[PDB]
């Protein structure tokens, strides 16, 4: 294999518009369609340590294709083209 | 594209057996041919801020296609298969 140090961050914006699925112990999985910071369509699978509120907006931060973190955001603070696609 | 939290993490072992290429300011590019714990061939590219000592051994943590971090290790702390290929 070949490994490089050229780290590409992406942030995928989603709405919690599908049911989660429990993952024992204490996890909730979501697989949702979303948009990155440049408005490109993405699919993201991520886990939270609690069940998230229906219709909340989330930012999921990734390095390469690997998801690292989730964070709740408000609609009005998401990227403009993401707001247009997720409204 | 598709994102998930299921990234292949592995330790890749290298020896500083090529000199680096100086990148200004104060940088060095190393592209070294190493081995994972089960002896499969790997190529790692990373940047340093000081030239590393010749014939030192590094354990590099690889996460997907990315070099995440590295540290110097003693020959004796490497797995038997790595000691075999890098002696």
């Amino acid at each position: 294999g070949r490994f490089n140090p050229f780290i590409h961050q992406q942030d995928v914006y989603v709405q919690i518009d599908r049911d989660g699925r429990h993952l024992s112990p204490g996890g909730t999985e979501y697989t949702l369609d979303g948009y990155n910071a440049s408005g490109k369509k993405e699919e993201v699978t991520f886990f939270a340590g609690k069940e998230l509120r229906k219709n909340a907006y989330l930012k999921v931060k990734a390095k390469g294709k690997y998801v690292e973190t989730w964070e709740e955001v408000k609609f009005e603070d998401m990227p403009d083209s993401v707001q247009s696609k997720l409204k």
